[PDB]
Formats: C-alpha cells, structure tokens, sequence
C-alpha cells in the first residue's frame, strides 16, 4: 500500500 517510509535521511517503499 503505502509508497515509502521515513527511514533515516533516506525514504523508502515498505509495507504494502
């Protein structure tokens, strides 16, 4: 589902 994700200074796709 969701289209990225606040993962440190980077933002990525994870759950769908």
């Amino acid at each position: 589902g969701s289209r990225g994700f606040r993962f440190x200074p980077k933002i990525i796709f994870n759950e769908r």
